[PDB]
């Protein structure tokens, strides 16, 4: 099983200038307990904006998507390809609009957290991968963060 | 397939003073049984440990990380990165704190030895490294040494 | 008594860009004949958006809702929590999607203006609450402003 | 109108460990029936059980009794006292031993599914109330789950 956890805004913006552009402690929770004990697959340019304490994150078998001859991620596993990266049986891919792209086609299983602000698409932003009719979906109960941001969670599959 | 064998106090000490901190035929006997025939990977200070009788160890492919680069191992091959060195399809990491840390992210099996001695941990001891929950493992029954020394076999693996 | 009073579009937009996208001073008359003599709730982001002319709003105990542990409101009582802010006996919490959301299961009464103008939900908007089985109402006859819209008035109650 | 409406193991078994120690879907749609668009109130340790996903519960006013005058229950309305959850005049009790046993003398209904099962009582177990004679009743027929749980359904009144 491999799967993609995201969280986006409404317009499918992810992430600008090497940082996700909203707090959500909730969606952090949320991430947390889906991913624990798990493999996780990220892209470097996501290893490379993950906060220092959690880099690598704990509880995780953090794997680095590189296409760098020998590119240093000290308590993660560096591989060269999707074929190296996508190997365990839950596998969850949680990082980069590049990466979410192309391990989609792997994937059977996506959690989506869905952020309600304006926040318009710019060039070069990171996206969140379009999902087409092959997926059937939840949709979860719209939330207010306990900071005021409304939020709500989505859970996709396909077999 | 990276494996991780050790052997650890109780207290997670493999190492101190550049040596292992006790004596036991059996885990060495077992250490033997599971590396014979394979690559074996340690860290410079490990082979600087090695017996000289056994250095390199016989009938395994003795490969030393440093990053002095002009290292000179007779009898092993001298690698520079971690991934020049865990390239063998059935690949032993054998040796050190540092190296086991460092290694860790792609190891999918680990073979631990668990000797039942007091033994505290001090500033600078080279130290097992702590398994988290992506691991499952197995655990062997309590049995004495030559002598008295009472150790236990665990085998963890992950996918 | 808790209620709820509020204006929408039919899409359920009551706020954006920090204003009312509308203009329909029969609506503030209604709004001001409900509330007058009352004690207000709001939100600190309506409280920003009241004009400064009549901020604090006249003849009514205004009560402003902030997290800001420090928030300056003069004329009105700044409090830190939703226990705090719905203690008189006659309470009506006027604006801000926000506080409507949370104060919403505190309330028997709900009285809402909807205003006929094409106006779809978008991105960060601020919206009414949805009003579920619980509640019984009461619908008004449509009329025009001598503006140009149509808006009607609901009562909603339980008990 | 206060009725209670619980599900409880042959002994009285109702929660443990903080959840309740069975799955009955054809319960859960017998609860969603009776409570559907009315008052639920509930004590707090209920309120923690629920699933996040229908916390609070979809269609009906949440109502959660705590001795914390700060407890904070989003999407739920929080009262510190007995007689200020049990103003509605149609109210469901829907939680936890102590809430049962405090409200079951303001209550004249009571709802009870008996699930078939082996589930001796153990200490800090929460219990179904105790019903006197004060009570007339009604006995559901027996039936098997779709999983294969026995259960049935029992309605008691007073006046
Ligand atoms: N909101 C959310 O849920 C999340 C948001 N983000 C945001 O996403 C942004 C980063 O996304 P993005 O910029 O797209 O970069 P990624 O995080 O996708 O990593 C991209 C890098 O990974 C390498 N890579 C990708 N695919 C492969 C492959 N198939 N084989 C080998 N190497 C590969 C590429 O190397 P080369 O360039 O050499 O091809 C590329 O440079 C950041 O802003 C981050 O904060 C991150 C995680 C989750
Ligand atoms: N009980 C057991 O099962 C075992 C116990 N031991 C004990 O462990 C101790 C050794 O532990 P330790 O001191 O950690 O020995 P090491 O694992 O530290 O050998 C370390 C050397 O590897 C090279 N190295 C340094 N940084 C990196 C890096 N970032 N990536 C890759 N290679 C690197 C360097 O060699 P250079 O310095 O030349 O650059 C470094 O000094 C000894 O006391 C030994 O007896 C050893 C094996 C097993
Ligand atoms: N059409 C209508 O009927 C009305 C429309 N509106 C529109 O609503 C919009 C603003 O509504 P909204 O954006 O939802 O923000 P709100 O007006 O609901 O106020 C939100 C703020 O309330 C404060 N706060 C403190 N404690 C709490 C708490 N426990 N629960 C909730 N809020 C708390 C925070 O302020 P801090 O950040 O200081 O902590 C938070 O940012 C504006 O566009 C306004 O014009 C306004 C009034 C009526
Ligand atoms: N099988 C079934 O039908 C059901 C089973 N359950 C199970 O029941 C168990 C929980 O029941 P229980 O442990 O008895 O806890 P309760 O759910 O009864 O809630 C107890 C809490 O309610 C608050 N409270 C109780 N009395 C008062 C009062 N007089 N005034 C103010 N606040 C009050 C306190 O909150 P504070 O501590 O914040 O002061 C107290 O800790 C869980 O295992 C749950 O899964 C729950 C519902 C139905
Ligand atoms: C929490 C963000 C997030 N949410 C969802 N739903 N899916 C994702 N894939 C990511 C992601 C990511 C990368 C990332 C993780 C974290 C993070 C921090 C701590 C923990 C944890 O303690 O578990 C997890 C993630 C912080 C920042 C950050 O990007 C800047
Ligand atoms: C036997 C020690 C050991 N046990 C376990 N379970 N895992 C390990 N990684 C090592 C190790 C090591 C390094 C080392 C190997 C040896 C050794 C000696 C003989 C043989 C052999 O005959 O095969 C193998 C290793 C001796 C000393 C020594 O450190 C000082
Ligand atoms: C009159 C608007 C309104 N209608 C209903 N049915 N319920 C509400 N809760 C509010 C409201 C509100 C907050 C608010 C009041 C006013 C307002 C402004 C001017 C006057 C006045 O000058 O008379 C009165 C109210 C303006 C903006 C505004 O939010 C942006
Ligand atoms: C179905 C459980 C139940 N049965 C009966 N006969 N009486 C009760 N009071 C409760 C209860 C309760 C709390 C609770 C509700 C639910 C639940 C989930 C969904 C719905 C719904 O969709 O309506 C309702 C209750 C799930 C778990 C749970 O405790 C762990």
């Amino acid at each position: 099983m491999v799967g993609l956890i995201w969280a986006q805004a409404t317009s499918g913006v992810i992430g600008r200038g090497g940082d996700i552009p909203w707090r959500l402690p909730e969606d952090q929770a949320h991430f947390r307990e889906i991913t624990m004990g798990h493999t996780i697959v990220m892209g470097r340019r996501t290893w490379d904006s993950l906060p220092a304490k959690v880099r690598p994150l704990p509880g995780r078998r953090n794997v680095v998507l590189s296409r760098q001859a020998d590119f240093m991620a000290s308590g993660a596993e560096v591989v060269g390809s999707l074929e190296e990266a996508l190997t365990s049986p839950e596998t969850w891919v949680i990082g980069g609009g590049q990466v979410y792209a192309l391990a989609l086609p792997y994937a059977t299983r996506c959690e989506v957290t869905e952020v309600d602000i304006g926040l318009p698409r710019e060039a070069g932003d990171a996206l969140a991968p379009v999902l087409d009719e092959t997926w059937r979906g939840e949709t979860g109960e719209w939330r207010f963060s306990r900071s005021g941001l409304r939020y709500r969670l989505y859970s996709y599959h396909r077999s």
